[PDB]
């Protein structure tokens, strides 16, 4: 027999986010709406920054302001709301200074410590349930070098 | 770099299930079977129903009769027994009032009491050990409001 | 809602592992490295084994030699030890005669005596401290009936 | 039957925490409250510092201000104290003397006595019970030699 | 290094059980079987109640009628029977008075006195052994405030 | 609140052990080790054993011989030594007769007379001193009736 | 409505691959880049071979020597490491005898033990980071009978 495996890599020589057990992140996650609290579980997971030169500062920002949409209704819409390091993200951009990331905290150079994401949803009127169907939308988190 | 994370959410302002510490049901589960007693292990979980509206029954059915097949041989068939607060679930719908599922034990309101949910299969014929392979099923769990 | 659970199970008629409490055994193990001793700790479980006959020899291999990778570097390797009935497991097949097993010890039959599964692993080279970064590997346990 | 059980392991040459018995420190904890006194139980264990090199100070900080979290409303937080060594730890780094930690108080060689590591929370307001629900949290504690 | 230890709890602002020196109820217990007279041992353990408001009585119930069940054989069950404060607990909600509890007994304000927990089980039929193997089982103390 | 309080049970219709004073024995045992003496203290417990049939002999035995091992380094072994009844007990099985055993010497049927237990450990070259570290290992002993 | 579903199926009679749970491989895998450490994450998944005669041996080796190459250059490569029990596959073919390969190890006649699948790709000159931008590439595994 032959076995065709395509192989494909995406190579970024200053930075790039991988997990805290050294794994790439997830290209899909699930939320839960649970009918009680009017609400919407959150995801996180722990991330540690790879970085070429570990001098200097980190800026992180959202490409765009990511919602969650019926897969059947363009209309309905779902604001979709993304945190990393602690603090809030969105289309303006944030600073991250090189020393607060706590960069070779372990035996390996280049390597931060552990950094939390945060993805989660919300109803885009409080306290209203949103209507049924499924849901869909990408979060495109974009991380650049100081 | 970008990272292009896929969000989706199902939502049924109504009625679901979740863990009773707050998370979504496995996908996924794993059954082990013992060849001295021709048995296999029992999969338990305690779930928690949330509602919208904690006066009325719930109705739980099955969407088909779950059957274990070898992923080899799709004639291999073992039965899947489900079920859920104590009582079998079959395509013939339960109906579970609720006063007995004790809604708002806790200081959470449309959240009752732990429900178990039991997932097990075992051998179409009585004593007689199954084909050696490995075996595949979906469980379809229907959960509606009265 | 509807709640598509996946059922999955692989069936061997004649023999298996299972936990001296009737559980399946973990898919997966952490050790830890102390820097004082350059060592690391070992992991072990108590297991039993079931059979379908209990008066055949049991055969015990691995299917390769496992070997701690580092995940960031596929040339740094950790060689991993596995024992277990308290013999040193490897590539050539160990033997296992049914009266040292002590089958039917309890009141079950076909069920032997507890036997001791050790996991660890060694520095390649001794008294040198293994490179910082996260290692894995997979331990491939073969048992087979005599 | 074949088992493919991961082995999995993080190597630091210089530094790390472990059980005053010997073991890894736990991967959870939980915490009890309790109504009559506004008050969560705090979670107390003996560690035991294991160092390449014991002349040398200890820096022990945390990687962000851990905060208990509704699973269900990321909206409610509650702050989580850290001690270790009989001093609250902070984003802020601590310093401790090699001596100070008593190297080779028993015949091993690099392990200090015995450290004292607390966990606990409170609410975010004094004097007022927090809303019910199930929460969790991250602490991400970090050790570096000086 | 880097340690993430996850810290969880569950906030009720109302009641809980905690135990007579001011520990969290144990998670697992154990029973144990003599042949001679035919009977499990029971477990006991003193715990006290607290509560935001004193001057309320205590409804305490089970979610379901606990079984130990085998963990190789669905169909073999064994009823457990369970008491709180010397009376048989059941799914119909038994009711006790706050001066029967005895409130501030202590210093403390809002802790009851002690009462005594009983867990146990028997085989389903009178003066039978139960078959062999390991059972398991779930007890679902729920306790709500008046 | 809800308390999901886990009850397990192993039962063996035809034999146990138990303490003299009707519990179960305990699940670990600690020896202390006098340099003075170069030897570790035993541990003794008075043991009871309950039959269903008191007209059958007694036969004790180990599963495996018990080692005291190293938690950080495996190679470091010290054997245990283990004696029920009066006799050293080891792989080879022993016998005791029913009349040996004293059973219904007090009013209850089924039930032995009172036997000691005596677990202990000593360095695997005599007269010289273990190496430094904290050790740990299991006993597992086996008792079938005849 | 009518759907047209196409139905491609591939068939060797003598030998083919599947992973350990029975599934097909995949035809595309992901590798991740990390700037910190100049390498590239390698993939690994179990296999199992499945021939029509268990007593020939098996010959693994590559129709061309893979390499990643940029989509928008094709001058710039990286060259792509393929290994397969436990040894580095080239265009030279390897050898792999029956014996070594366990064949029948489970129930299943004609299915060998798991067998280690491994890609990788590493910059093609040592300590240089490569040029960004998206890079593919095919690995075609070729597989016959002895």
């Amino acid at each position: 027999v032959e076995k065709n495996i395509t192989v494909t890599a995406s190579v970024d020589p200053a930075i790039d986010l991988l997990q805290a057990d050294g794994n790439a992140l997830p290209s899909a996650v699930k939320l839960a709406y649970s009918p009680a609290s009017k609400t919407f579980e959150s995801y996180r997971v722990m991330t540690q920054v790879h970085t070429n030169d570990a001098t200097k500062k980190v800026i992180v920002k959202l490409a765009d302001t990511p919602q969650l949409t019926d897969v059947l209704n363009s209309t309905v819409q779902m604001p979709i709301s993304v945190s990393w390091g602690g603090q809030v993200l969105s289309t303006t951009a944030k600073e991250f200074e090189a020393a607060a990331l706590g960069y070779s905290a372990s035996g390996v150079n280049g390597v931060s410590s552990s950094q939390e994401l945060v993805i989660s949803a919300a109803p885009k009127t409080a306290g209203t349930a949103p209507t049924a169907g499924n849901y869909s939308g990408v979060v495109s988190l974009v991380m650049t070098l100081g």
